[PDB]
């Protein structure tokens, strides 16, 4: 199967924003996140990634909203931002999306990570948002303010205990257009047989291309935010271009 394409609906105060490596001081505004959804899946998109980065951040919700959008939209919605509990990862679920993405709770709360994952399964997919320094490849939490520890131990134990997926961000190409990380997106898929869906970076339509090559290796698709937003390509072409 083609690598899927999942638009992604970052949402601040309402809007659909983007931000340069998770910081923020560099966001970008896109107007309103219910219409950015709606635009995305008029466009064909099978997938939004839809992120409450005021949640991911500690400093607010959306969720309200969030509910509306995943309600009016037809396609599937993978949510995140703030899943770190059971109260909020059922109200995440609540809302009818088809999945989640925890990220920092992996970090923090692994038990309660570990439970849900064998409770949820393939509803509940983690998040891995990578900072490589020096080879040296940790996960951030808390909107990607805090360290989380060395990437590949924690994919040890979450593939261990049969997380259904990972969603994994270079943090330092997020937001860039500077190109997908193909080095760390081939490193977790060859490390998993579960699925791995790349976020962050893409900046062309060669990039999804590129990122294509590595279905076979279990990459099954790919999160593209300001690339669509700053109107580098459109949707159709993506969706085009992982067919050729
Ligand atoms: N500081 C951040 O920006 C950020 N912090 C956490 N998250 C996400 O918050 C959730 C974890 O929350 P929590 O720990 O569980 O509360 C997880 O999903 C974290 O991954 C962020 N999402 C970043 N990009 C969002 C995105 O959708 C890009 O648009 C996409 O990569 C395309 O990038 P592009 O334009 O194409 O380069």
């Amino acid at each position: 199967m083609p690598l899927i394409l999942l638009p992604a609906v970052n949402v601040v105060e309402g809007r659909a924003v983007r931000l340069v490596q998770g910081k923020a001081g560099s966001q970008t505004e896109y107007g309103s996140a219910v219409d950015a959804a709606l635009g995305w899946q008029r466009d064909g998109a099978e997938w939004i990634h839809l992120v409450d980065l005021d949640a991911a951040f500690g400093r607010g919700s959306n969720h309200e909203l969030l509910a509306e959008v995943v309600g009016k939209l037809d396609v599937q919605v993978e949510l995140s931002g703030g899943i770190r509990d059971d109260e909020s990862l059922a109200a995440a679920l609540a809302t009818g999306c088809a999945r989640v993405n925890v990220g920092t709770a992996a970090l923090e709360n692994p038990q309660w990570c570990a439970r849900v994952i064998g409770e949820h399964g393939d509803q509940v997919a983690v998040g891995l948002d990578v900072q490589i320094i020096d080879g040296e490849h940790r996960l951030r939490g808390r909107g990607w303010e805090t360290d989380g520890g060395d990437l590949w131990d924690v994919l040890e134990r979450l593939d261990s205990e049969g997380c259904s997926r990972f969603v994994v961000t270079d943090i330092t190409k997020d937001g860039t257009l500077g190109g997908p990380n193909l080095d760390l997106l081939a490193g977790v898929a060859d490390r998993t047989d579960a699925p791995v869906i790349a976020s962050g970076g893409v900046s062309s339509l060669d990039d999804l291309r590129a990122i294509a090559t590595l279905t076979h290796r279990g990459v099954e698709g790919a999160i593209v935010g300001k690339a669509l937003y700053a109107r580098r390509f459109t949707l159709p072409q993506a969706l085009a271009a992982v067919r050729d």
